[PDB]
């Protein structure tokens, strides 16, 4: 009657009250007790008693980290790294995102990862890297997502001369992974090379949605609206074919400057050739916000005359052969990364203190 | 899947501590502990506060609570609270519910009882047991709804009848068929007594209140019990370790209550009830007006021995072909599908005649620091 509506609030995986939120509110509030000073409190140590035995046979049962083995690490940011893993059971290898827990309550920025989250389950968009398996221990978030063996863009641009063919691909590709980001109802702030990778066949994804909200690449406006992503896709066409970023400078406050100025500070280095075409719309991208393309949605730029050739049409672009396919000698060939270079948990508490409480609804098993 | 089939398997198990009710707990419970505004000023709490403040608001309406019951009248007033005679809203249903304060079993540190008492009435699948159909919780209170009883307890019955012994053969019949149940069930009742022994709508009986019920531990013993002059001697010195025999005595007192109209060991003070019972030997003797028949002295006199030759210690099927229950009238495979006794006239679906009347509340301290108050309540909610 109600008990229905109920019982479907649990079979929805969106919900906040899915079973696995359910089993992260246990074993958040257990690991948030289970301290021999906090078992002083009679209500808690028998609470422990109870659930002490059934909640370390749900930690086997639960997928963890000892679920896959570490092959290399391929990536490393602000709170954590990404690994190369291949699940041991299955065999099949996946890119896992790792966040540490302290560093996330330390450092005041805790909430990001469920836009990030829910973006890579639930976008069904293949310009979005799928989420297959988030969950967690004691120490960190983890992030089970298809490996894109073809690597950033950066590592794209550092090994190639690119030519004004390939950068029409590239960034049509980009307008029209973010066109599916704004029809999501998100704007990204920080689209840039290194948040956007090669699959198999040398055709984009986007990854790394940690500023996604409901210095180079950064609009004036910033330092407010979907347009200021539309800038980043300017400044990222620029730097594919100049070979520098369009307001480069020694210092960062020098880059903000020139941002600011971008009327007077931008011209075209004579010594890069670049179309009349090509040249137009990087301009059509960087004005400011009022008169910025893309305000008035997605279409103007796709009839922007530059597009046009004759390989790919937009509706079937991603489907057509890519610039650069990788070519791969295993299920672990991590050519298209560069090698990585190298932890502090919670103080044990006297009282309560609750640090798994903004963590509670993260697992999710596809 | 390998691995989470047998996870999906305890969430779907209602008899598990993590069935989908008891998870729930663990959310609503939680919220409980930390919404209060001193406890706010941390963060994390109040992050996680305000994401799920209002799904938690939604639950509460969706899950069943005390405001979807009319309350009749109060039947009943024990230890931590009292037994309401109630009406269903929604379904127009009638039951018995049964209420619990959390602050005085947190309070006076007896609070795992209704776990067993739970249990009992959700799972026995017995017509000895009077079924609990919902347990529910608030921020005050645990209630379990059990199927209304409208034939009343039997200190009400033996009050209002003189009480012959074809009635007694009878009733004390299904009180053994009961206990061996519970006996079953790897449980010692201990307070077996009139009061939590109750007639349903066709005046057979079921048992009721089971706050001392104990599982038994592998030999098939355990370690305050009951009222005074229904408990054995061997609990009254562990109380200064003990088997199922304890309920057979029980079962002795009642028979001698129904058949004399006192019971064996009464007195004016409570010590004086102590020292008869430890001297049971030479203080019990039967009236020499009280009619009563040699089989059925002889069946007191076998229940009311030491522990160690009492009845029913070699099970229950040597107090079964004890002569006293021969009659031509039941089998003791169909004795609660016979005729009973007294079958109660009911006015109505609300008639609680064979009740009498009863007569007429403080919470928590707010918490400064956390203080875990719901905890040992988790996993108490269960729908039928
Ligand atoms: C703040 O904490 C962080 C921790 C690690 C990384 C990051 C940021 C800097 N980059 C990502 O999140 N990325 C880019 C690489 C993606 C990838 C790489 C290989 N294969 C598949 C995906 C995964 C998403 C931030
Ligand atoms: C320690 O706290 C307590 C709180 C309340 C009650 C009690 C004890 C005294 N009695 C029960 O528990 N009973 C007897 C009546 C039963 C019944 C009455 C009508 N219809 C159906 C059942 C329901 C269970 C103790």
């Amino acid at each position: 009657s109600r008990q229905r509506k109920l019982e479907a609030l649990i079979r929805d995986p969106r919900s906040p009250i899915n079973v696995e939120s359910l089993l992260d509110g246990l074993n958040s509030l257990v690991l948030d007790l289970d301290f021999p000073a906090l078992r002083k409190n009679k209500n808690i140590d028998n609470f422990l008693n109870r659930y002490e035995k059934i909640v370390k046979k749900i930690r086997g049962l639960q997928m963890k980290a000892e679920d896959y083995d570490v092959v290399k690490v391929i990536g490393r940011g602000a709170f954590g790294e990404v690994q190369l893993v291949r699940h041991k059971a299955s065999q099949k290898v996946y890119a896992m995102k790792l966040l540490s827990k302290f560093e996330m309550i330390k450092r005041s920025d805790s909430a990001f990862f469920w836009e990030e989250r829910d973006i890579m389950a639930f976008a069904n968009s293949p310009w979005v890297v799928q989420l297959f398996y988030a969950f967690q221990d004691d120490r960190y978030l983890y992030m089970v997502m298809e490996y894109m063996p073809g690597g950033d863009l950066v590592n794209l641009m550092s090994n190639y001369d690119v030519p004004e063919k390939w950068a029409k691909f590239y960034t049509a590709e980009v307008v029209l992974a973010l066109d599916a980001i704004h029809s999501m109802g998100l704007i990204h702030r920080d689209v840039k090379p290194d948040n956007m990778l090669l699959d198999k066949h040398g055709h984009l994804k986007l990854a790394d949605f940690g500023t996604c909200m409901k210095p180079d690449y950064i609009s004036p406006e910033v330092l407010y609206g979907r347009e200021c992503d539309w800038w980043s896709v300017g400044v990222f066409l620029y730097e594919m074919l100049v070979g520098d970023t369009p307001f480069y400078a020694d210092s960062l406050v020098g880059t903000y400057s020139k941002i600011m100025d971008h009327k007077n500070s931008l011209c075209f280095p004579e010594d890069a050739e670049i179309s009349k075409h090509a040249k137009n719309l990087i301009c059509a991208f960087l004005t400011d916000r009022e008169v910025r393309l893309g305000r008035n949605g997605v279409e103007e730029i796709r009839q922007h005359p530059f597009f046009k050739n004759d390989q790919w049409h937009w509706d079937n672009i991603r489907e057509t052969a890519a610039p650069v396919v990788p070519e791969l000698s295993s299920d672990i060939d991590s050519s298209n990364f560069d090698d990585i270079e190298d932890v502090e948990t919670f103080p044990i508490p006297k009282a309560f203190v609750g640090n798994q409480l903004p963590f509670i609804g993260f697992t999710y098993y596809r």
